[PDB]
């Protein structure tokens, strides 16, 4: 059995994806420009029907943790080096990859990004940055990046977060663990439902992780007041046979004081660290990992900076933009608040 | 200016899209079977392109209290005379018209039914019943149907309510009302954000209003315990400058005791029925009410029964399906609870 639903393109059936995506790098000057993100979900409709048909009905399933899409092709000497930073990884070569990512990401919702990370991008980046080895954030490589719900501290946080690997010469894992419902006791249980526990942003939220400059200065004030005076919040919600998970191994805490809940949280830790399992992102693999089912993190790697490093594209998706708009900024698609 | 976003089909994409529906009536045994629900969404990717931009564009736009599609054509000779119940609503002559109302729904969401709505069907039906003038469901026509959000009661209320009209030969109003949000106090505006007031299920939940039947009576103990023992809710939610609605004219109530909640649903009801507005939908018009921002009912009218009754095809939509996973039944889409 597979905790997820995979989907495997036939190589007609990805050339004509790739196809697709390379004629909307022809006609639009990036991907999260206002046309683009409008368009998208539209010209996804022109994918090859058995893919959209996986999709229409796997995100329907009441099981599984992630939708993945294998065979994708990808030419490293199109592609190119590895870049050093998210800064410059707007490559050429990367391009039509990354409009694919979203042409994909337009099946499942609403794409969005978030004013505080990485300058506000929707297509984001994740690689080794020399220097950021042992960091909490999607840059590091010889820590593990530990499990978590993507952005946990936000109500506004990603229904699906999609993944596509450029490359991953050395079949980095990527971990994934759901709701331990078959060991989570029912006094265990009544507890995470509570809203007894604190879930603050994440590093990727700091101004010391994007770029010098004033746009997008006022979120970050959101953020700082998450991170200062985090409101009493849930772990689990909705249904007891079946819950939505929010929670992050480095970034939550009991209620201060409540010992109960710090019991809970304890039980839950080391029932997710026992089941954890990987899912290797080969290059062109795609994963849309259900964010309110299952956390997810990295495997420690050790980094190679010589070109080739593991290199994935990024993608925030929600099921209702309509959701977050107390954090619109305008009519851009960049999530914050103050 | 009009508070709803509108879209005419040309002749040519009316054509195309009717023909759409025809093919799938041909192909499909019924519009509510599993095979049809999961395959709407795609075939809907078939539908006239300028049609799935507006559909996929106007979703999205901050202020429409609907989106409104004009100009499908329907044949009073081919449709048929007006049933004279829900029960056999389902005539030869109306069934393309349902798969075509459901094609336009898979654009917007993932369509439901109730358990306790209409033997809980999918497709619904708004009709005049005989004897049924003075009801608080939507067979009246004496009395006027009062505004409200649709199954306010429900956590799992759609996020979008579908109607098609297939005749209206008398122009019988639809009304509509946002929130009055440029006449509500800021002391107003905090008391209807806090949980202080009661929403009980309307009469159409009801074993009454249902078919003589084991089908689904499970679901209808839910019901009761929703009308006996409503827990206090908020009648606003999400960003004040753009608030969720969630209020009944005739089913809300404030928490016992709570005068200054009472205070609060006074006014807004005033407001309400202040700042309440007509949508004519002519025969072959399709609405679909954003039921978060917008409470909506029908005019008083005077009915027929003589053939020719307005008649309405009905379908509620959810943004995501996984909210109300609780109420799910098994792999079918009718929700309830006890
Ligand atoms: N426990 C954690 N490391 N949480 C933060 C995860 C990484 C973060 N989502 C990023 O993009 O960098
Ligand atoms: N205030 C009210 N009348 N609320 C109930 C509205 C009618 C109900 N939605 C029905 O289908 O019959
Ligand atoms: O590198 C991975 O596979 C996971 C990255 C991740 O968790 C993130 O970017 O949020
Ligand atoms: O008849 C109408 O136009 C409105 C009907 C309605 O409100 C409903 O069926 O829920
Ligand atoms: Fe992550
Ligand atoms: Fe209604």
């Amino acid at each position: 059995v597979r905790p997820w639903s995979e989907f495997r393109l036939t190589p007609a059936e990805a050339a004509a994806a790739a196809a697709l995506a390379a004629r909307c790098a022809q006609r639009y000057d990036e991907t999260d420009g206002p046309e683009f993100l409008l368009d998208a979900p539209v010209i996804a409709h022109e994918l090859p029907r058995r893919l959209r048909t996986f999709m229409a009905r796997a995100r329907l399933d009441a099981w599984p943790h992630a939708l993945v899409v294998r065979g994708n092709p990808v030419d490293d000497a199109a592609l190119g080096s590895t870049p050093v930073h998210w800064r410059t990884a707007r490559t050429p070569g990367s391009r039509p990859l990354s409009f694919l990512l979203m042409l994909y990401a337009g099946l499942l919702g609403d794409v969005f990004g978030w004013a505080t990370q990485q300058d506000g991008r929707v297509v984001t980046d994740v690689l080794p940055i020399k220097g950021g080895e042992h960091t909490l954030v999607s840059s590091s490589s010889r820590q593990e990046l530990g499990w978590h719900t993507e952005d946990a501290f936000s109500p506004y946080r990603a229904d699906y977060v999609g993944l596509l690997s450029l490359r991953n010469p050395d079949g980095v894992a990527t971990t994934l663990a759901g709701v331990p419902l078959d060991d989570l006791d029912e006094r265990t249980l009544d507890v995470l439902f509570q809203e007894r526990f604190l879930i603050r942003p994440d590093d990727s939220h700091l101004q010391v992780n994007n770029s010098t400059a004033q746009q997008g200065r006022v979120e970050f004030e959101g953020i700082a007041q998450a991170a200062d005076r985090p409101e009493p919040v849930a772990i689990l919600t909705g249904h007891r046979a079946a819950p939505h998970l929010r929670v992050d191994g480095d970034f939550s805490a009991p209620a201060e004081g409540d010992e109960e809940a710090a019991a809970a949280l304890g039980t839950l830790r080391k029932l997710i660290d026992a089941s954890l399992y990987e899912l290797v992102l080969d290059q062109g693999d795609v994963a849309f990992i259900d964010n309110r089912r299952a956390v997810h993190g990295r495997r420690a790697f050790q980094p190679r900076y010589d070109g080739r490093d593991r290199w994935l594209k990024r993608i925030n998706i929600t099921r209702d933009l309509h959701r977050s708009r107390k954090a619109w900024a305008g009519d851009s698609r960049v999530l914050g608040q103050r």
